[PDB]
């Protein structure tokens, strides 16, 4: 629920503070920023976050490769995201892993966390 995402915010921003000093705080326009970068695949093909989960986190999203639905992202729609916070980190780590080749940083995940918890509204 947003509590736990609201939790994750924290944990992963002093995890961040201490590898990076210079980052203090989440920022809300990064974790946007990341979440609809294009970003190259190997094959040369572009990519985004956005590209499954649309630019609206609090929409139901669509993955690209098997055409299967994705409940939202954006855990004051979809309450059940961050539910069992421990497993969540294990998951989100390995979905980074999948997506991008390895981990996303600390500072990307308390970023990207934040973000989310501002996208209350699915887009009609
Ligand atoms: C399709 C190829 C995807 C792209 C590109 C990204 N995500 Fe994704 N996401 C996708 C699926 C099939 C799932 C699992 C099904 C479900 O309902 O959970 C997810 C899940 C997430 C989650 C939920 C937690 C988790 O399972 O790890 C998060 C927070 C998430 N995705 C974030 C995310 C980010 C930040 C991406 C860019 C780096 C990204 N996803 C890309 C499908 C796809």
């Amino acid at each position: 629920d947003v509590t736990n995402a609201e939790k994750l915010v924290y944990k992963y921003t002093n995890i961040a503070h201490s590898a990076n000093p210079m980052y203090e705080a989440p920022s809300i326009t990064d974790g946007k920023i990341f979440f609809n970068r294009k970003f190259k695949t190997p094959s040369g093909k572009e990519a985004a976050c956005a590209s499954c989960h649309t630019n609206n986190p609090a929409n139901v999203g669509k993955n690209i490769v098997t055409g299967k639905e994705i409940p939202p992202l954006a855990p004051r729609v979809n309450t059940k995201r961050f539910t069992d916070i421990d497993k969540v980190e294990d998951e989100f780590t390995k979905h980074c892993n999948d997506i991008l080749g390895a981990d996303c940083s600390p500072s990307e995940k308390a970023n990207f966390i934040a973000y989310l918890l501002t996208e209350t509204k699915p887009t009609k």
